[PDB]
Parts: C-alpha cells; sequence; structure tokens
C-alpha cells in the first residue's frame, strides 16, 4: 500500500473516491474525485397566458463555486387543449442557487406545461 | 488495508468501484458507488403531420427502480423542405421503462426529424 | 494487495480510478474507467434574421473515437425586443469534433439569443 493514511493509499494504487448522489426528482450526482456535481429539477407552471413569462427555479442543492451549463426542456403535466410541446424556453441568467427560465407560447389554446432543468457545476 | 475481503478493503481506503457502459448510439452508463443509471437514445420518426403527435421512446434498458428525468430534443435526419428545428417537443410520461415524448410543429411544410432522450435514474 | 502493480492492485480489491475533468464554462468531464466523455459549451450568435440557419459548434476538446448523444438548448444572451425562447434549435450532424446545429424563430422579432450543447461520446 506504500502510506498509512486513506487518501496515501488511493494515491499510491490511483483509485478514485466513490460519488455521492440524492436520487430524488429534484436530485443531484457528485463525483468526489473532481467536484463536478450534475442536478436535475422540474416545476409544474400550469397554462402558458401568452406574452413572454420568466421563472425562477432554485437548485436542489447550491452549486459551491458555480454552475457551467443548463439544459432546460418543457414537460407536460396534462392537456386540456393543446399540448406543452407548443411551449418553448430559454435560459436567461444562471447562478450557484438557481436559474432563470424564459417560456414563450405559438400556439394560444391551453397548456399545462412545467420545466425541467439539468445543471452541471461544482 | 485492514480487511480480507475486496468490499472491506475499499471501506477501509475510501475507494470507489468502477462504473460500467454501453457505449453505443443509444446508449448507458452506470455509476456502480450511488447506482444512478444515465441512458441517452434516439429515434428517427420523419415528416410532423400537423397537429399533435404522441410517441413512445423505450429505454436501452429499463430503470431497476425509476427513472428520474428525462431531456428530449429534436435531432434533424434530412431537410426536405424546412428544417427539424421547427418541430418541438415535451414529455409526456416517463417509467422504469421508457418515455412518450409529443412533438408538435410551427411551420407546415415537410421535415425529417427524430427524437432524442437523455434520461437520469436508477 | 495481491499485486506488485497499481493497476492490478485495484483490479484485486475491485477499485476504480478517478474521474478528470475541465470546470470551464466550455468544459468537460471524463470516466477513465469506461472512457465516456461528457462535454458542454456553449456559443453567443446574435439575432435570429429569420429562414433557416445553420452553425458549426466545435467541442471543448475532440472525442477520441464517437460522440454518441448531443443535447442542443437555447440560451438568451439578452432581450432587445422578445425572448430567445422564441428560437428553437435541432442538431444537423454530429461528429468526433463538433456538430451542426440548425435554428429557426417562431416569432420575428429581434432576440439576442446563444446555443448551448452537452454531448456524450468516448
Ligand atoms: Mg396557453
Ligand atoms: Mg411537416
Ligand atoms: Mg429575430
Amino acid at each position: 500500500l506504500g502510506a498509512n493514511t486513506a487518501a496515501g493509499a488511493r494515491n499510491n494504487i490511483g483509485a478514485g473516491v466513490p460519488a455521492t448522489a440524492s436520487r430524488a426528482l429534484n436530485g443531484w450526482w457528485k463525483d468526489n474525485d473532481t467536484g463536478l456535481i450534475v442536478q436535475w429539477m422540474q416545476v409544474n407552471v400550469g397554462d402558458h397566458p401568452g406574452g413572454i413569462i420568466d421563472r425562477t427555479l432554485t437548485f436542489p442543492i447550491a452549486f459551491p463555486s458555480a454552475c457551467l451549463h443548463v439544459v432546460p426542456t418543457v414537460k407536460e403535466v396534462g392537456r386540456p387543449a393543446t399540448s406543452a410541446s407548443t411551449v418553448t424556453v430559454a435560459d436567461v441568467s444562471v447562478s450557484n442557487t438557481g436559474c432563470v427560465i424564459v417560456s414563450s407560447e405559438y400556439y394560444g389554446l391551453a397548456q399545462n406545461y412545467g420545466i425541467r432543468v439539468m445543471a452541471i457545476g461544482y
């Protein structure tokens, strides 16, 4: 083993450490080798009223240093008049604690949509 | 090492286990520390005929317990009259075995689109 | 330990190796057990002029063998007249070095959009 400590042992045999996770609907996974954190979350919104709608989403845990990337998509909660695919999204701002997602619609009927976000950071 | 078993050895030096994967177009990666599984897949559809279209997608492998998150996006297979970016998607339902993705179009010309999904679960 | 080499030691106790990463805005993470690489990137574009727009994006690093999956989404850089959610995207082609993303708009006002891509490969 060439050492008397766990850290020294792993370094000498080139081993990594276990990842950790919260395996929840709004959850996260952390690589404890590099510190990278991946998170995923969702929020149910309801109908899109038209125009431009901003919504703040809070990550399951805060990134300790930075959020590097977000991946926003649309979920359908129900189909009252038309499908949630008539709503589209883009990210407005990204922070260590959450993001702002903007949505708009291209069909003016009632939806029941939600927003999903996957995020990468550390 | 402080133990006579591989599991006990790793616990004593704080080491994790190797991830496994199928590095395929429709593939998966599994963290065998936490059990988290990430999958990715695609299906070629063709033209969007208008209206609302639901399609069932089957994951490369079933999640043993639950799918936590899906990330659906649109791929362009070809460009017969207009681009596949005129088709948009949302997820309708998510299970341990697959998902239903709904699509609609905002330009009524011929596309050749497909659906991509990335999924997280365990 | 049952061996005199680091690789043999890890095999005998069933330990994996540390992942590596570039924790940058345009960055990557590599599982050195399976070789899977995840990358993320963004590019600011500006206004969508209408019609169909193709753009080539270059991955932070080349995948040594193949890109298996891409996840393109839209970011809002600013809001000059309307939101970037009125622009939508699809992937046209994917290679070991990058991808081509096609975009179109469903509202003919000025945007300031960018393109985000998450990619999986090895
Ligand atoms: Mg509506
Ligand atoms: Mg069509
Ligand atoms: Mg414009």
